[PDB]
Parts: C-alpha cells; structure tokens; sequence
C-alpha cells in the first residue's frame, strides 16, 4: 500500500501534487485485476489541473508515502520490482502508448529488491527526461509487489500480483527531440496471467531467478535511479 505525493525536478521539490498534477486514486489499495481499465492510471484517471514542466535531461523524481509524507513508505513484505513508462497525454493512457523509460527487479550485489531499495530512498526513484517531442505527457510509475503473486487473482480473487500505478502529469518543453516516441503497449493489456514476472514465487524460488513482465525498456531511454534526491524533512 503506497501512493505518490509529488516530483522533483533535478532535486527541486515540485510541491503536493495529489490531485493536482498526479492523477490520485483515493487510496492506496493496490490493483489487481489485470483487464481492468484501473491498469492504466488507477481507479480514478481523470485530467487534474496541472502539469509539471520539466526539459529533456531533467532528472525527475517520484516521491511516494505510505500515510504521511516520507513515512515507512511501503510496507518490507512487498518485495518487487519497479517500472516506469510515458506516454503521451493525447492517449489518455488508451491504446498502444506505453513506452517503458525504466526496469528495476532484484540487484545481486546488495540482495535488494526495487522495492527494499525505495524505502532505503525515502520513497524516491528518478528517470531522466528522454529527448521526445516537446508537448505533454504521462508518466506512469508501477510498483509490482509479489507477496501474493504466487497465486493469480482471476484464479483467486484474494491473492494475486498488486500493482501500485501512478501517473504523473509532465509537459516537456525544450527538446531537440533527437528520440521521438514510438508506440508502445496498452495498459490494460500488455499483462496477462502468462506475462512472465505475474506469477512467481518468492517464497520458494531465488530472486536471481526473476524475470520482470515485458516489454522491454525502449532504446530511446536515458536510465533512472532509485535513490533520494532531497529531503522532504526541509520542505
Ligand atoms: O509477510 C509475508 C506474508 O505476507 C502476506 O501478506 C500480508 C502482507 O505481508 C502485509 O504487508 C499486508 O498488510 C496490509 C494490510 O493487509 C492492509 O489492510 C493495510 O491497509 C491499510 C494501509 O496500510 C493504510 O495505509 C490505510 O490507511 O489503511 C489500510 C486499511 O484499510 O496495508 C497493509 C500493508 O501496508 O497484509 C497481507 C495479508 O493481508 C501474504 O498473504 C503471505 O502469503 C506472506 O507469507
Ligand atoms: C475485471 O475487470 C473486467 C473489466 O473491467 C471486469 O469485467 C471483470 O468483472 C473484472 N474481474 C473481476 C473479478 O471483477
Ligand atoms: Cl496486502
Ligand atoms: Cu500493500
């Protein structure tokens, strides 16, 4: 159970930006049902009322929260791994717009899972703006925790992978566009129950072994981190 609070643009804090520039759903429960419409940007994807300007380069930041502000921030049971994908606003999320800027599973060195690593980051994962058409965008953010994904939910409704999916409203402005934005993939759709990296089980099988659902990250992106960037204890 976790939700994004706001961005930071190249370490600037962007202020609160639920139901502003962040599409919010009105909790924190996780989605599940892999049709589902609630796939795309969550069960309440609306337009909010801004969208935050950033240029090609920029590092930008998701802040995500438990209950309050850089709290505990996701509960340690929900091992998994972290995704992020654009796609641009004109879609609203619809058809095959999803392109993936970011892939993070399980890092053998420091045996942490994305997710163990965004706590350690008080919430906080980046990807650099790519060198896409300057206009306006979404940013779809997802954290797939496995703690039950041993089990489908279309077989068990009360077990299943969890997706925690946010969307961000981002206008990009200065851009040579030197890397224009293909098609990508629907959300719903582009996961199924046979999707690798849907089922799996953590409890009996090494995370060494883990394959992250496709597709995979476009040739057009500029990498991404899952570290702080700023303390929001300043703020
Ligand atoms: O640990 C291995 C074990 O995990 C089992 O699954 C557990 C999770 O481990 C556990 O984290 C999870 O806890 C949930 C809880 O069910 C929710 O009710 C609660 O929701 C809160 C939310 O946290 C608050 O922010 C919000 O304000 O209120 C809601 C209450 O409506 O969120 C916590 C996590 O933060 O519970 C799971 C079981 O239900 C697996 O089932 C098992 O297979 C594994 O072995
Ligand atoms: C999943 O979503 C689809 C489409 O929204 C819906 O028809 C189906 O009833 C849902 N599954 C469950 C278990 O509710
Ligand atoms: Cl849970
Ligand atoms: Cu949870």
């Amino acid at each position: 159970h976790t939700l994004v609070w706001g961005v930071w643009v190249n370490g600037v804090d962007q202020g609160d930006g639920r139901n502003i520039y962040i599409r919010s759903p009105p909790n924190n429960n996780p989605v599940k049902n892999l049709t589902s419409p609630d796939m795309t940007c969550n069960v309440d994807n609306r337009v909010v009322p801004k969208s935050v300007p950033v240029n090609a380069g920029d590092t930008l930041t998701f802040e995500w929260y438990h209950n309050t502000r850089d709290d505990d921030i996701i509960a340690s049971s929900h091992h998994g791994p972290i995704a992020v994908y654009i796609a641009p606003a004109a879609s609203n999320g619809q058809g095959n717009v999803w392109v993936k800027l970011f892939e993070d599973a399980y890092n053998v060195t420091n045996s942490t899972w994305a997710v163990d690593r965004l706590i350690t980051a008080h919430g906080q994962h980046s990807v650099v703006v790519p060198h896409v058409a300057p206009g306006d965008y979404l940013f779809r953010a997802e954290i797939i925790a496995l703690h039950e994904a041993d089990s489908l939910y279309s077989q068990n409704p009360i077990r299943g992978a969890q997706f925690y999916i946010s969307c961000a409203q981002i206008t990009i402005n200065s851009s040579d566009d030197s890397t224009p934005l293909p098609a990508g993939v629907p959300f719903p759709g582009a996961y199924t129950d046979s999707t690798p990296g849907i089922q799996f089980n953590i409890y009996t099988t090494p995370a060494t072994s883990y394959v992250a659902p496709p597709p995979s990250v476009w040739s057009g992106a500029l990498g991404g981190s899952i570290a702080q960037v700023g303390d929001a204890s300043l703020e």
